[PDB]
């Protein structure tokens, strides 16, 4: 009904050429994803092979959710975990303005235009993490159960805090479709970079693109 | 097995539909646009994703140009003496000749556009020819070319199986479809030459990923 502060705890523990910088910030946080998920109620009690499968599945959406929320503070830019700011002016000149602008309007803006609080960002991340449809899962039913628990606990949280908005929870969940979509597109750009010879051979991101 | 279960043509048609939207500058900008979508296109072709990432990239670096030419050629069946770019523009041969690329342009119109228009190639067929062009087991660098060859064979089977079921009174449609491959291969090599040439004479298209594909692996 409410392991919520454990989830916020997880989020606070992990965290502080334009493409090259974004990818290096990504490498940095991809690693912390291990410590982040381990601090998530019940995640550690799942078979090792399942924990790895869940992270290989949502790692990109998970990282995009995090830096997007961190960026609510600025405008027309994003704040990397390496302490750098990247302006959309730079995204465009480098060739990625389209997906960049999609991140700014469908994620950064929607979270700033409703004041998303870290505890909700942490919960959406946990819902993204507990995707029972991931291929290869030992017990997809237990994972599904865990997702449901984040749903319950999260809705329960929106009530205790924002009762004068008998909908908020539904508004939070509206970010999921965009994240899923933006996330798939980023994997494409990543493949693309390797396709055209400007592959970032110095990160671990490209290993995450391999087929399971 | 069943030819079509090992390589379903509805999945292949699906791939194609997901990606369907100075003359030279315009053609090159349409090319950049679709070069990118090639990533999403190939990811939807049955089994392409199950290959080692390095192989997927090698297959695309090898046939990207033939793959794009096949697509805009088919799209152009709709007009006469011109081609329809993915950016929504139409380019007439007259402008192509004024620019000095009327020779290859006419080759595309007669050896590809016309042949497809006349035999009424359908999107599923165009998609299968593209998949055959993609699974090229002779691409240098391949880690397991035997698996790629196997996949090509599956598209062949599945595609022949499709012509026989859909056009039962055209026994030689499959062989006729495959006749487009040699022209595509040939037209495709010539376009790489023109692309190099543009850079050679100082008319290199500014900021396009097109030029990046010309680098040697
Ligand atoms: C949005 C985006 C991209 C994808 C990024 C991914 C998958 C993760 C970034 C994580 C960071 C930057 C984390 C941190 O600083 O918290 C690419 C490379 C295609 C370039 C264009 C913009
Ligand atoms: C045929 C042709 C050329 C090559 C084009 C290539 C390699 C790709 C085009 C893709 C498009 C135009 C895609 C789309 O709109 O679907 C060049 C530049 C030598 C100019 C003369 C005519």
């Amino acid at each position: 009904d409410m392991p919520v502060e454990r989830i916020l705890e997880a989020e606070l523990a992990v965290e502080p050429d334009p493409v090259t910088n974004i990818c290096q910030a990504a490498d940095k946080q991809l690693f912390t994803l291990v410590e982040w998920a381990k601090r998530i109620p019940h995640f550690s009690e799942l078979p090792l092979d399942d924990q790895v499968i869940l992270l290989r599945a949502g790692w990109n959406e998970l990282l995009i959710a995090s830096f997007s929320h961190r960026s609510i503070a600025v405008k027309d830019g994003i704040l990397l975990a390496t302490g750098l700011h990247v302006h959309r002016n730079s995204a465009h000149s480098a060739g990625v303005g389209a997906i960049f602008d999609r991140v700014l309007t469908e994620l950064v803006s929607k979270m700033r235009d409703m004041q998303m609080d870290k505890t909700e960002l942490g919960c959406l991340r946990a819902i993204v993490l507990f995707n029972p449809d991931s291929k290869g899962l030992s017990n997809p039913a237990e994972v599904e159960a865990l997702r449901e628990k984040v749903y319950a606990s999260l809705e329960a949280y929106c009530k205790h805090k924002y009762p004068e908005q008998p909908g908020r929870f539904a508004k939070l969940l509206l970010r999921l479709p965009a994240l899923r979509s933006i996330g798939l597109k980023c994997l494409e750009h990543l493949f693309f970079f390797k396709l055209i010879g400007d592959t970032p051979i110095d990160t671990f991101l490209m290993e995450m693109l391999e087929a399971p």
